[PDB]
């Protein structure tokens, strides 16, 4: 198996959302991941796995799972706190068979506290920590940024960091430990820049009136003549200048870039200019420039974009594109992910693993 | 220094956005991070560092930088590709003095390809890979989800995963290597669940008309009587039922949860219900059940929320709150972050580092 994590052994207890995303990336980077499900997937997320089944409620299934775990470097579970405990797969039971184990617990609310036993989804975790409030236009109710911030950016990505950090630790202690990855925590560290900026007046709690939330005319999307969109990210003055130059707008006729009182005016002039030609016109105009103007591509156009083609950011799988592994490694590179395959015998995996 | 990365040595070449956020998390987890800037910060992001200065364009500063890199495990740089090369600090130069170095390159577009020399910001990277298009209400232009998805979720977080994975590879190869972390790549892997769902009919390219983008009446925010908001995330039928009960709605008088044709009707009945009382009323109705209803808190209210208080997700600093380290480790726990302190002499760090 190719990649920097070649040799690493991971048991994943089948769940939804952040846990399988974390397992996927481990497999992408070359880890040997074995997912235990209940008694061929068309879910591309289950790439780079071997799937086995066990009833964790039976004596036989518990025993087979504990034998797998005994040979593994990492366990990923995403149930409610207390669930693995009651199954006999809790941290203390795993430690008896394998004290080198990195026991990774993926939850929204965390292992303890008043909400720890309560159901939730991404939108709920980001509603409690100020994140969701900060997303969307100021004249409307907050919009969910899909499940990118809670489930993934502040969820599976923190599980991954904790797993890999604890493996580093084990190189010198010889021992594993438990990683408590709560999406409410991870997402807060994900948005630390905004917490930093609040303290210095560089960010306000007012929705849609900051530099990065759509409040700034030079950091937003604009609708073009064809009803398609461009993104403008021209924060730095020399980038802003390049953007005006391509629009053919005279700076001396516009409000200054950062005169906030005239941002309505500035936005209306930029709106009119971008609305005068189609999206693809602006790709030609701004070619090879620092104007920070890009087309807003829909998913179904992405694979035709030259920078995406040339870098092989995606690969073609089962009637659709899927993202290639990230990040990239110069010496031990990842390969194209292996598709989901048929279930296999758990006894066969133990034998492979010894 | 407390945490699982105690003993790790990191040189950070001062930059903005993704690079310093990755350095921050390494520090938060115990790494010994030394940031080289140009010749006391009030930026909480620069916590858990030592700051030194050097003019990398001069013979003396380059030589001092190279001596630091000689002793480090990890180098973080976020300039345009080619910049460290021309300074004398490219991967091939650093390998000469330290072949165990993890050379970590944080860009938007990546090290190669047609856009790789062009300026940009978060909004631009997520415009090119279909993510930005997918965010916001269907009747308005796309809204940026701040810089959470490109800079951090698909940016620093993949740089971290690359660093830590390469450290694992290094344990058996005895060598480091170069990590190419491009935001356009990382963010695509962050959104892999949507790429999966597109291939199985579970996601459309139509904006604002999906299960997780605000298209579903049971996965969105609602405005309450006081003009404040709740978030509803009641996907599963049992969670949906608990939500209807809290609202005092009789299920028999509503359309079925997943009768999409009647989702306008359902949303209108849900709108009217939530509008009848203020946010904190619903926060109390729904405080314990599995209804998946949470109050939408603004940043300045977060620290008063019980679940946030009890788990110490935040700590006080400067004049406000900052997130504590995440994720959490049961044996080698992180400490409260150290604030940015005064600059120090580079030669002293070299002494300490031997």
């Amino acid at each position: 198996m190719a990649g920097p994590l070649s040799g690493l052994r991971v048991v994943e207890l089948a769940g939804i959302g952040p846990g399988p995303h974390a397992a996927m990336i481990l497999g992408d980077l070359g880890a040997d991941v074995v997912r235990i499900d209940r008694p061929i997937s068309r879910d591309a997320m289950l790439r780079n796995r071997r799937i086995v089944t066990a009833d964790l409620k039976s004596d036989q299934g518990l025993e087979l799972a504990l034998k797998l775990i005994a040979k593994a470097d990492v366990l990923i579970e995403g149930y409610r706190p207390g669930v693995t405990e009651r199954l006999g797969l809790g941290p203390e039971e795993c430690a008896k068979v394998n004290d080198r184990l990195i026991y990774a617990r993926m939850t929204g609310w965390g292992q303890t506290g008043p909400r720890s036993q309560q159901a939730g989804h991404d939108i709920n975790y980001i509603s409690l920590n100020g994140i969701l409030h900060a997303i969307g236009r100021g004249d409307e109710r907050p919009v969910p940024p899909l499940n990118l911030v809670g489930d993934f950016g502040g969820g599976s990505m923190f599980l991954l960091v904790g797993i890999l950090a604890a493996l580093w630790e084990r190189q010198s202690s010889g021992k594993g430990q438990v990683v408590d990855a709560a999406m409410v925590d991870g997402s807060s560290v994900l948005i630390q820049m905004m917490w930093a900026m609040r303290a210095t007046g560089m960010w306000t709690d007012t929705r849609g009136a900051n530099m990065l939330d759509g409040g700034a005319p030079y950091y937003d999307t604009y609708e073009c003549a064809d009803g398609r969109y461009v993104a403008v990210g021209a924060i730095e003055p020399q980038f802003y200048a390049a953007m005006l130059a391509g629009l053919g707008l005279d700076a001396a006729e516009l409000p200054p870039q950062n005169d906030r009182a005239r941002w309505p005016e500035l936005r209306a002039l930029l709106t009119e200019a971008f609305a005068s030609h189609d999206r693809d016109h602006w790709g030609a105009v701004f070619a090879n420039s620092d104007a920070c103007v890009t087309p807003v591509l829909a998913f179904g156009e992405v694979h035709n974009e030259p920078h995406i083609i040339e870098r092989n950011t995606f690969y073609e799988a089962n009637g659709g594109w899927q993202p290639m592994p990230a990040p990239r490694f110069s010496r031990t590179a990842s390969s194209q992910p292996r598709p989901p395959a048929a279930t296999i015998d758990i006894e066969a995996v133990l034998t492979d693993w010894d």
